[PDB]
């Protein structure tokens, strides 16, 4: 049976269902394809529409999943949606009361319309089926664990009814044993803390990264008025919601004002981070500990968005409550779509359980074959030199050992937030100064951010203190201690408390990446690399050849390795664009705006030129009259060189700024 | 002692404190000036910035109040704000967590900055004082009643703590005896109902207008699951707030979807309106009845926004619980600003109580003197003919009796939502077809809307069944029955149940308007007129000469009476604008926008031209390339005739559309 699982809102490519549709309303849109129980293809819409954690309907994800799996629309037996229909339709109705001119169409109709318009794919209404949100999460987590018995815990932001649901397995089935209502959400608590630290939706892992620098005791007393642990795994949490969240009143009362975007981080900020992280662990371990003791289960499969807290995951491993713990690479909403697919297949009669443990998150589209790639690379030759060594792994280990920081792109893209050796930025794990270098210089972000190591399965025990409890480390789900005698050596990837978010790579999972790490260690003595996501500040992980080339050229990475090829910039900045086109993204908007900005009596209006990305939280940039004129010609087909506009260094430098911001698409003819 | 009272948010003229600042966040911004306890000047910011129920800081209102009262900034002893400081600062902090780049400035600083920037008025921080929201409401309502003892009830949307507060007077002081928390808000319930009917914030009185057409029994069973009345004046109301309001789930469950803007009203819609109104009355009378019986008080002073429900007010009169009832012309937040002023004066030592009953809501700016007006009118002569009869009241009664519908503007503008004979549209109350005519034709709105009569104090008992309980009818606060033997006669102002929102005008309140109504009755036999607000669909009540002339000329009113002058259009449409200027409002935005709207590979972007008003819920209009070009010259100074652009009928008709929409300011040189 072939099932398509979906999550996300219903918005088209170009405009949203409502103006500035809340970013909480079905974020991390994705599609999964499940064939006889096996996840055969999976990718998040963000990788394709280039909008971080997008809520847009995942049309592109569907197209690519089908092609990646060698399936056609007609092969799909059913479509599974990650939330119940009456809940989703309740949300739409709410929206419609707030926006009187938006037509009252419900989710079923709207989903099918998207399939029809974007994919030319019409189906009978009853192809669509809907599933409880927590069950979707839980089925995904449990089935992908391969475990024959497990305590299965889902902790997130919010389902239709609960923030947290506890299940025990019963062979192929799940028995729900407990839940905690939406107001007790750890996900929502962590997000509030993240917003207080001057961040937004999606930035939770940054707070988790800052927390080790802080002292949880500075604000312990204040935090103790925000929650309590009760008997038998019960807890209370300060009730979110209202004109003013009660938490806001309390913080302001104690003299804590929220950090602004781009301000430095004080010790006070780090302390607050530590308090948010500590509080989250206290409650999560209170719940998990109680239910582990009560059920006597020693296998845990943990999911929902809170399972992306790898520090918490580490605490789970060291508690000694379990013998084995599994966390899915996509424990956020994108992963629950495949859980919906599993539920729907089961309801339809399919019996696939049990399945092998998921070991490989590389389920997105690949880069095409190497022949077509070589051809594409020739089209980029005004900007880059291309070489094809006898052995790409051999060449790459040498690049790494000589001290180069590289883009590394091959095979199918990683499903879930973590790069794992298919769309990675790589460098030596040893030099401590690589933290500043990859951050401040290459990615352009905050310096405090820690980096994650990858080690081979063969060498893991030589660098890390792996706990007695067996975690599955294929997806960087867990924090572990670096061996004390290796902390100095592993300068770029050891946090201030001696910890690291570790990727333990096996040959089976990723032979090329495993061989790379193996060879690097033969050359240097140390089979460990730094592995961070391949993206600048303005984009999600790169997906296509176009994305990879753009990202390489608009950051200051030393060199790009894509499939069999080594690619290096020919100049410092990619300014020779004569034979390149400029195009708009669906969300690009270019304006000449007039406004009378004087005080007193009205006077002559002033002209501004501006480009912006018309999605929730979309960036914006002032541009010159000359840039405006140029971009009126951004048709995605005409070469820049033959627009009869003089391509000055000034104009091209301005264009480069916009390319770096991803406001436009720059590609060869 | 001279106190300035303020309400509203802190936004500048041109942009809001945050993007798309919620319209609930301090709406109906206003300023009041209280001198030795007497309201000497009062006006809402909306009348000046031309934005309905604006949340913008009331800079213009302050300027005009000062000038209207013959005061300078330096004369003001203190500034009073209608909410507590810690509540307002809590709201800002909330906002700042949601918007990381907005600087964390608190209300005191931000208010004083507005005074400094907009008015050139600097003061020491401690000039500003803040007051509990319900006490502000209650002091305003009670003091303006002139009552020596009263039950004082405040029912609104939300204060900092309660939706409803009950007080009994103690001479000049108020003793709080009871409150109901914010989740029990009648104001919020009524707004939700209003949104379900395809309306928005501010439209509550439209729902109240529709309710008599409906049958409250159709949905009685459904509605009974939304609330209950308990012992001793207690009640429960369905808890608002959450992902989905529980009320939304219930409505959708029973097959009730929200009406879209501009759709026709079915019997089902009218029934729903009747249910919302009935429910509101059931609860309000449950609370008021209990407290009237418990306190034994037979004088009621009723305030807060729910006191603008004139149907409810009528039910209060007929209950027989009271001997006298007073409702302020501005019972919404604009009126509470003067309550804050009264509290602050009392705290500072002033003892003004008791004061005479408020009888006159005409406290805004006047139209200047008649000499300057005659001069201004000459400047409009390309568009209008101006005549100056010996006796304006005599001429006007004749216009009315001959069947003309008129604009009528004189003296100081009305404070609060109701026009009362200073900025009114007037017509014969007798012809039933005037309902369709003033609505569908002149104002451009829904046909169902009822119209309100004005009668003289001398004649009130001849047309209306005034209840035994004495209501103060100076401000159209109460609904009463039209005498059965006059319902047929008073065709334009009698609702389907025989009721009307009546204005009983005295000579003292408005001598000119009283004389007009008196003379009209001498001419026709019937001293009753239709009296509706002077505004089209796209604006609040007209304020200035410019506003009045614009409104007259951009609607299809027959004739304008302004002060001593009769003004008539020279052509059907005001197209001779050669000697007129065009200007932007502070919120006007004119754009040439590009976007690639194709599907498939990117292609050439498309150009759109558009003008919009950059405030929350601001209108927007597509315009032609030719209109765009023209408006680039809208400097508010250069005459249209000498721009060297050909003023075709087509272009001028398009301009007229925009003028009617208030997207631009059109005025003589
Ligand atoms: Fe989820
Ligand atoms: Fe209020």
């Amino acid at each position: 049976m072939l099932i398509l699982g979906l999550n996300g809102n219903v918005s088209a490519a170009g405009a949203d269902v409502v103006p500035n549709l809340n970013e909480l309303y079905m974020h991390d849109a994705a599609a999964t394809l499940v064939r006889d129980g096996v996840l055969v293809a999976a990718v998040e819409e963000e990788r394709l529409n280039r909008i971080k954690k997008t809520t847009k309907f995942p049309s592109n994800a569907i197209r690519e999943c089908l092609a990646a799996a060698g399936a056609k629309p007609a092969d799909v037996d059913a479509i599974a949606y990650y939330f119940p229909e009456d809940f989703f339709d309740d949300i739409f109705q709410q929206l419609y009361t707030e926006h009187p001119s938006v037509p009252t169409r419900y989710s079923r109709e709207m989903i099918l319309e998207r399939l029809r318009v974007d994919l030319g794919w019409a189906a009978p209404p009853d192809i669509l089926h809907y599933v409880p949100h927590h069950l979707a999460h839980a089925m995904s987590t449990y089935y992908r664990s391969g475990m024959r018995e497990a305590l299965v815990v889902v902790m997130d932001g919010a389902g239709e009814r609960n923030c947290t649901t506890i299940y025990r397995s019963d062979g192929a089935e799940l028995f729900e044993i407990a839940s905690y209502p939406v107001p007790k959400s750890l996900g929502m608590f962590y997000l509030y803390g993240t917003r207080h630290l001057g961040y937004g939706f999606g930035d939770e892992y940054k707070v988790m990264g800052l927390a080790p620098y802080g002292d949880p005791s500075t604000y312990r007393d204040v935090f103790s008025t925000l929650y309590s642990l009760g008997p038998n795994g019960t807890y209370e949490l300060i009730p979110r919601g209202g004109v003013v969240f009660r938490m806001t009143t309390i913080l302001r009362e104690h003299g804590l004002q929220p950090r602004r975007r781009g301000e430095p981080f004080t010790q006070a900020h780090m302390d607050f981070a530590a308090s948010v992280q500590e509080t989250t662990e206290q409650i999560a371990m209170h719940v998990i500990g109680y239910w582990a003791r009560s059920t006597g289960l020693r296998n845990l499969a943990f999911g929902g968005g809170v399972a992306h807290n790898s520090t918490l995951n580490g605490r789970i491993l060291t508690s000694g409550l379990f013998d084995e713990v599994f966390v899915h690479p996509a424990s956020h909403d994108a992963g629950s779509s495949e859980g919906a697919a599993l539920v729907v297949a089961r309801e339809r009669g399919e019996r696939v359980w049990p399945l092998p443990r998921l070991t490989n998150a590389s389920l997105g589209p690949d880069l095409g074959d190497v022949d077509s790639l070589e051809r594409t690379l020739k089209s980029w030759s005004p900007l880059v030199d291309v070489e094809r060594p006898d052995d790409i792994v051999e060449a790459t280990a040498h690049l790494l050992a000589a001290g180069e920081a590289i883009g590394w792109a091959h095979g199918r893209s990683e499903f879930g937030p973590r790069a794992l050796g298919n769309r990675s930025i790589l460098a030596d794990a040893r030099p401590k100064e690589n933290q500043t270098r990859i951050n401040a210089m290459v990615k352009k972000r905050e310096s405090f951010r820690p980096f994650a190591p990858v080690v081979t399965a063969e060498a893991a025990g030589d660098y890390f203190d792996l706990p007695e409890t067996v975690g599955h480390h294929d997806f960087m789900s867990f924090v572990v201690q670096v061996r004390a005698d290796r902390r100095e050596l592993l300068g770029a990837v050891t946090h201030v408390d001696g910890s690291a978010r570790v990727q333990v790579v096996t040959e089976e999972t990723n032979p090329r990446f495993h061989r790379l790490v193996t060879r690097f260690g033969e050359l240097t003595g140390t089979p460990v690399l730094l592995n961070t996501s391949f993206n600048n500040h303005a984009e999600p992980i790169v997906q296509s050849v176009d994305d990879v080339l753009t990202s390489y050229l608009t950051t200051s990475l030393d060199v790009l390795v894509i499939e069999d090829f080594v690619v290096r910039r020919r100049t410092e900045l990619p300014l020779a664009l004569e034979d390149f086109t400029i195009g708009f993204r669906p969300v690009t908007r270019l304006v000449r705006r007039l406004a009378d900005v004087s005080a007193g009596r009205p006077g002559a209006p002033e002209v501004s030129h501006e480009i912006y990305l018309d999605h929730t939280s979309g960036p914006r940039a002032t541009i010159s009259a000359a840039m405006y004129e140029l971009l009126t010609h951004a048709d995605g087909v005409t070469p820049l060189g033959s627009l009869g506009i003089e391509l000055t260094g000034e104009l091209l430098t301005e264009l480069y700024d916009l390319w770096q911001g991803r406001f436009v698409t720059v590609a060869p003819v």
